[PDB]
């Protein structure tokens, strides 16, 4: 990886211009642990993520995720993984530019982009599953699978991002002692919330992403019934509603059999008991057969 000086990263991002792209600024996105800026360097467009405490998190904790991202990215290069180009040590990571942003942005139709077709959503789901299969074959657990961590290039190819929490070893990691767990709780499996590290947790989180794809709704919304998206599984199983009641209205090309087929996959991924979920290879097979 290339070691960029901090000052030249400041230059190429128009002095880290935090105005949106619309008004001629460089801000592309924001999360709990940083802001992502569009940059121009070496006759190319790049993305620069500058780490910062936007939510409650310490400097030492951010430095750990910075070092972990670089260690994992050095071992993991794949069609369905975002490519790290370099770094600078504030702490900056530099990536290949993804012009179609995150899956979350595109499902919300941010900045008046047109809705994703059913067929495009199926191909993105397949791409993301192939990304997770690479990681699991190479004995990695992502630990932060969500629509904001699925990026889209010129061809709408799915690229998994954010490897700051990724681990190379399985753990039970539960005692009567107080502990600190990091993650996005709206996407997290029961055993993941309690602190267990297993690839079976990545399957559950993928299940939540499949529901976002079907419904076009965010994983959590305070001003909604239900607030958690994964709760609709019970609503449908109790025959109180159907999947048809939750399908994204903005889709016109979603045949019932194909949508029913994807919900069944999502339902299996969202089993409370981790041993009762399909493995990633079974998820790949099922997605391929219905598309
Ligand atoms: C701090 C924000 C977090 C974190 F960055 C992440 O992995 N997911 C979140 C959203 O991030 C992004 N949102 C919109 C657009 C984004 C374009 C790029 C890009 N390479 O062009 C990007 O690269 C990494 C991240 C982008």
């Amino acid at each position: 990886f290339h070691s960029f000086s901090f000052y030249e990263l400041k230059n190429v991002t128009n002095n880290f211009d935090e105005r949106p792209i619309s008004v001629g600024g460089n801000k592309m996105g924001e999360g709990g642990f940083g802001v992502v800026y569009k940059g121009y360097v070496n006759n190319t467009t790049v993305a620069v993520k500058k780490l910062a405490a936007m939510v409650d998190i310490t400097t030492e904790e951010l430095k750990q995720q910075f070092d972990q991202e670089i260690k994992v990215m050095a071992k993991c290069q794949h069609e369905n993984l975002v490519e790290l180009l370099g770094f600078s040590s504030d702490l900056c990571l530099v990536y290949v530019y993804m012009p179609n942003g995150s899956l979350l942005d595109r499902l919300s139709c941010l900045d008046g982009t047109p809705p994703l077709s059913w067929h495009m959503r199926c191909k993105i789901a397949q791409g993301a599953a192939n990304g997770i299969n690479f990681l699991h074959e190479n004995h990695h657990i992502h630990r932060n699978i969500k629509s904001a961590n699925i990026l889209l290039d010129e061809a709408f190819t799915a690229k998994i991002s954010d490897f700051g929490l990724a681990r190379a070893s399985e753990k039970f990691a539960q005692t009567v002692m107080t502990s600190r767990i990091v993650g996005t709780t709206a996407y997290m499996a029961p055993e993941a919330l309690r602190g267990e590290i297993t690839p079976k947790s990545d399957i559950y989180s993928f299940g939540v992403v499949l529901l976002e794809i079907i419904t076009g709704l965010p994983a959590v919304d305070e001003h909604r019934e239900p607030q958690l998206l994964l709760d609709i599984k019970e609503e449908i199983e109790d025959e109180e509603k159907t999947i048809e009641d939750y399908i994204d209205k903005k889709m016109n090309d979603a045949d019932s059999t194909s949508v029913e087929a994807m919900y069944s996959v999502a339902s299996q991924c969202l089993h409370e008991k981790k041993n009762k979920r399909p493995d990633i290879k079974k998820v790949q097979q099922l997605l391929q057969e219905m598309t």
